[PDB]
Protein backbone atom coordinates (compact mmCIF):
# COMPACT_ATOMS: atom_id res chain seq x y z
CA UNK A 1 0.00 0.00 0.00
CA UNK A 2 1.82 3.03 -1.37
CA UNK A 3 1.45 5.93 -3.84
CA UNK A 4 3.87 7.53 -6.30
CA UNK A 5 2.70 10.98 -5.31
CA UNK A 6 5.35 13.41 -6.63
CA UNK A 7 8.25 13.55 -9.07
CA UNK A 8 11.69 15.06 -8.48
CA UNK A 9 13.52 16.58 -11.45
CA UNK A 10 16.99 18.14 -11.35
CA UNK A 11 16.98 18.06 -7.56
CA UNK A 12 13.57 19.76 -7.25
CA UNK A 13 10.35 18.10 -6.12
CA UNK A 14 7.54 19.20 -8.45
CA UNK A 15 4.85 19.05 -5.76
CA UNK A 16 2.29 16.68 -4.27
CA UNK A 17 0.01 15.49 -7.07
CA UNK A 18 1.52 18.15 -9.38
CA UNK A 19 2.05 16.53 -12.75
CA UNK A 20 1.38 13.10 -11.20
CA UNK A 21 -2.18 11.69 -11.36
CA UNK A 22 -2.66 10.54 -7.79
CA UNK A 23 -5.28 8.47 -6.01
CA UNK A 24 -6.19 9.27 -2.40
CA UNK A 25 -6.49 5.53 -1.65
CA UNK A 26 -3.20 3.59 -1.57
CA UNK A 27 -4.67 0.19 -2.49
CA UNK A 28 -3.39 -1.93 -5.37
CA UNK A 29 -4.77 -2.92 -8.70
CA UNK A 30 -4.88 -6.75 -8.72
CA UNK A 31 -6.59 -7.37 -12.10
CA UNK A 32 -3.99 -7.17 -14.89
CA UNK A 33 -6.81 -7.15 -17.50
CA UNK A 34 -8.39 -3.97 -16.11
CA UNK A 35 -8.02 -0.57 -17.80
CA UNK A 36 -6.86 0.51 -14.33
CA UNK A 37 -3.54 -1.35 -14.77
CA UNK A 38 -2.28 1.44 -17.07
CA UNK A 39 -2.44 4.56 -14.84
CA UNK A 40 -4.45 3.30 -11.84
CA UNK A 41 -8.22 3.86 -11.63
CA UNK A 42 -11.38 2.09 -10.50
CA UNK A 43 -12.04 0.91 -7.84
CA UNK A 44 -9.68 3.75 -6.78
CA UNK A 45 -10.29 7.39 -7.78
CA UNK A 46 -7.48 9.23 -9.47
CA UNK A 47 -7.13 13.03 -9.50
CA UNK A 48 -6.29 14.97 -12.63
CA UNK A 49 -3.58 17.62 -12.89
CA UNK A 50 -2.96 20.29 -15.53
CA UNK A 51 0.82 20.40 -14.85
CA UNK A 52 3.14 18.88 -17.42
CA UNK A 53 6.69 18.53 -16.12
CA UNK A 54 9.56 19.42 -18.44
CA UNK A 55 12.50 17.00 -18.37
CA UNK A 56 15.71 16.82 -20.40
CA UNK A 57 16.20 13.59 -22.34
CA UNK A 58 19.14 11.52 -21.07
CA UNK A 59 18.69 12.58 -17.45
CA UNK A 60 17.08 10.77 -14.57
CA UNK A 61 13.87 11.67 -12.82
CA UNK A 62 12.98 10.32 -9.38
CA UNK A 63 9.54 9.00 -8.50
CA UNK A 64 8.83 9.63 -4.82
CA UNK A 65 6.77 6.90 -3.12
CA UNK A 66 4.81 7.49 0.07
CA UNK A 67 2.36 5.45 2.16
CA UNK A 68 -0.45 8.04 1.78
CA UNK A 69 -0.95 11.56 0.34
CA UNK A 70 -0.82 12.92 3.90
CA UNK A 71 2.53 11.26 4.68
CA UNK A 72 5.21 13.83 5.60
CA UNK A 73 8.13 11.54 6.46
CA UNK A 74 10.38 9.34 4.36
CA UNK A 75 11.25 6.53 6.79
CA UNK A 76 10.52 2.97 5.68
CA UNK A 77 7.06 2.96 7.32
CA UNK A 78 6.34 6.22 5.45
CA UNK A 79 6.96 4.50 2.09
CA UNK A 80 5.54 0.94 2.10
CA UNK A 81 5.35 -2.03 4.46
CA UNK A 82 8.53 -4.12 4.43
CA UNK A 83 6.56 -7.28 3.62
CA UNK A 84 5.97 -5.90 0.12
CA UNK A 85 8.94 -7.41 -1.67
CA UNK A 86 9.03 -7.16 -5.45
CA UNK A 87 10.28 -5.25 -8.48
CA UNK A 88 10.22 -1.57 -9.33
CA UNK A 89 9.53 -0.77 -13.00
CA UNK A 90 8.94 2.28 -15.19
CA UNK A 91 7.54 2.88 -18.66
CA UNK A 92 6.96 5.77 -21.08
CA UNK A 93 4.17 6.27 -23.59
CA UNK A 94 4.22 8.97 -26.27
CA UNK A 95 0.94 10.86 -26.26
CA UNK A 96 -0.65 13.88 -27.92
CA UNK A 97 -1.34 15.76 -24.69
CA UNK A 98 0.04 14.46 -21.40
CA UNK A 99 -2.75 16.19 -19.44
CA UNK A 100 -5.58 14.36 -21.26
CA UNK A 101 -4.30 11.03 -22.64
CA UNK A 102 -5.74 8.12 -20.59
CA UNK A 103 -2.72 5.78 -20.95
CA UNK A 104 -4.91 2.78 -21.80
CA UNK A 105 -3.76 0.71 -24.78
CA UNK A 106 -0.61 0.31 -26.87
CA UNK A 107 2.45 2.56 -26.88
CA UNK A 108 4.24 1.73 -23.63
CA UNK A 109 7.94 0.94 -23.55
CA UNK A 110 9.96 -0.05 -20.48
CA UNK A 111 12.79 2.27 -19.40
CA UNK A 112 13.71 0.95 -15.93
CA UNK A 113 13.42 -2.17 -13.82
CA UNK A 114 14.92 -3.45 -10.59
CA UNK A 115 13.99 -7.00 -9.60
CA UNK A 116 16.27 -8.99 -7.23
CA UNK A 117 19.93 -8.40 -6.99
CA UNK A 118 22.73 -10.90 -6.33
CA UNK A 119 22.49 -10.27 -2.55
CA UNK A 120 18.79 -11.25 -2.60
CA UNK A 121 17.50 -7.73 -2.07
CA UNK A 122 14.44 -6.51 -4.03
CA UNK A 123 13.84 -3.29 -5.92
CA UNK A 124 10.99 -2.33 -3.60
CA UNK A 125 13.32 -2.71 -0.62
CA UNK A 126 15.74 -0.19 -2.11
CA UNK A 127 12.83 2.26 -2.46
CA UNK A 128 11.45 1.55 1.03
CA UNK A 129 14.88 2.00 2.66
CA UNK A 130 15.96 4.79 0.29
CA UNK A 131 13.51 7.54 1.28
CA UNK A 132 10.96 6.36 -1.30
CA UNK A 133 13.29 7.28 -4.17
CA UNK A 134 12.84 5.43 -7.49
CA UNK A 135 15.36 6.70 -10.05
CA UNK A 136 14.44 6.42 -13.72
CA UNK A 137 16.46 7.45 -16.80
CA UNK A 138 14.63 9.20 -19.61
CA UNK A 139 16.37 7.84 -22.73
CA UNK A 140 18.41 10.34 -24.74
CA UNK A 141 17.40 8.89 -28.09
CA UNK A 142 13.61 9.06 -27.99
CA UNK A 143 11.52 11.69 -29.74
CA UNK A 144 10.84 14.84 -27.76
CA UNK A 145 7.38 15.87 -26.64
CA UNK A 146 4.47 14.79 -24.53
CA UNK A 147 4.71 11.50 -22.61
CA UNK A 148 3.16 9.64 -19.76
CA UNK A 149 5.59 8.10 -17.27
CA UNK A 150 4.16 5.03 -15.51
CA UNK A 151 6.15 4.16 -12.38
CA UNK A 152 5.28 0.91 -10.63
CA UNK A 153 6.04 -1.22 -7.62
CA UNK A 154 4.73 -4.79 -7.61
CA UNK A 155 4.35 -6.41 -4.16
CA UNK A 156 4.75 -10.21 -4.35
CA UNK A 157 4.31 -11.29 -0.70
CA UNK A 158 0.79 -12.56 -1.50
CA UNK A 159 1.43 -13.64 -5.10
CA UNK A 160 1.60 -17.45 -4.74
CA UNK A 161 -1.68 -17.60 -6.64
CA UNK A 162 -3.22 -15.19 -9.16
CA UNK A 163 -4.94 -12.92 -8.28
CA UNK A 164 -2.41 -12.07 -5.60
CA UNK A 165 0.30 -9.80 -6.97
CA UNK A 166 -0.35 -6.20 -5.96
CA UNK A 167 0.35 -3.59 -8.62
CA UNK A 168 0.91 0.01 -7.43
CA UNK A 169 1.31 2.52 -10.24
CA UNK A 170 0.80 6.16 -11.11
CA UNK A 171 1.37 8.20 -14.21
CA UNK A 172 3.30 11.45 -14.44
CA UNK A 173 2.79 13.95 -17.23
CA UNK A 174 6.03 14.86 -19.03
CA UNK A 175 7.31 17.20 -21.69
CA UNK A 176 10.58 15.60 -22.83
CA UNK A 177 12.98 18.14 -24.30
CA UNK A 178 16.23 17.44 -26.13
CA UNK A 179 15.37 13.90 -27.25
CA UNK A 180 17.07 13.13 -30.55
CA UNK A 181 14.41 10.77 -31.92
CA UNK A 182 17.24 8.51 -33.15
CA UNK A 183 15.35 5.37 -32.09
CA UNK A 184 11.66 4.44 -32.01
CA UNK A 185 10.82 1.88 -29.30
CA UNK A 186 8.80 -1.23 -29.86
CA UNK A 187 5.76 -1.02 -27.62
CA UNK A 188 3.32 -3.00 -25.50
CA UNK A 189 -0.19 -2.39 -24.19
CA UNK A 190 -1.65 -1.87 -20.73
CA UNK A 191 -3.75 -3.90 -20.23
CA UNK A 192 -1.99 -6.66 -22.18
CA UNK A 193 1.69 -6.67 -21.23
CA UNK A 194 1.14 -8.65 -18.02
CA UNK A 195 -0.71 -11.94 -17.55
CA UNK A 196 -1.65 -13.84 -14.40
CA UNK A 197 0.49 -16.79 -15.50
CA UNK A 198 3.72 -14.77 -15.87
CA UNK A 199 6.62 -16.20 -13.81
CA UNK A 200 7.04 -12.82 -12.12
CA UNK A 201 3.31 -12.38 -11.35
CA UNK A 202 2.32 -15.86 -10.05
CA UNK A 203 5.15 -16.63 -7.79
CA UNK A 204 5.77 -17.99 -4.33
CA UNK A 205 8.73 -15.90 -3.14
CA UNK A 206 9.05 -18.21 -0.11
CA UNK A 207 8.62 -21.79 -1.51
CA UNK A 208 11.45 -22.25 -2.36
CA UNK A 209 13.50 -19.10 -1.55
CA UNK A 210 13.96 -17.12 -4.73
CA UNK A 211 17.43 -16.49 -5.88
CA UNK A 212 16.58 -15.02 -9.29
CA UNK A 213 13.50 -13.22 -10.63
CA UNK A 214 11.97 -12.48 -14.07
CA UNK A 215 10.42 -9.02 -14.10
CA UNK A 216 7.16 -9.01 -16.07
CA UNK A 217 6.73 -7.05 -19.28
CA UNK A 218 9.07 -6.39 -22.22
CA UNK A 219 12.82 -5.90 -22.21
CA UNK A 220 14.16 -2.51 -21.16
CA UNK A 221 14.49 -0.11 -24.08
CA UNK A 222 18.08 1.04 -24.59
CA UNK A 223 19.67 3.63 -26.88
C1 LIG B 1 19.11 6.43 -13.67
O1 LIG B 1 18.11 5.48 -13.92
C2 LIG B 1 18.60 4.32 -14.51
C3 LIG B 1 17.38 3.44 -14.78
O2 LIG B 1 16.50 3.90 -15.79
C4 LIG B 1 19.68 3.68 -13.66
O3 LIG B 1 20.33 2.77 -14.54
C5 LIG B 1 20.69 4.63 -13.08
O4 LIG B 1 21.39 4.03 -12.00
C6 LIG B 1 20.00 5.86 -12.58
N1 LIG B 1 20.92 6.83 -12.08
C7 LIG B 1 21.03 7.10 -10.79
C8 LIG B 1 20.19 6.43 -9.79
O5 LIG B 1 21.80 7.93 -10.37
CU1 LIG C 1 -0.04 -3.12 0.70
Amino acid sequence: HTIFSSLEVNGVNQGLGEGVRVPTYNGPIEDVTSASIACNGSPNTVASTSKVITVQAGTNVTAIWRYMLSTTGDSPADVMDSSHKGPTIAYLKKVDNAATASGVGNGWFKIQQDGMDSSGVWGTERVINGKGRHSIKIPECIAPGQYLLRAEMIALHAASNYPGAQFYMECAQLNVVGGTGAKTPSTVSFPGAYSGSDPGVKISIYWPPVTAYTVPGPSVFTC
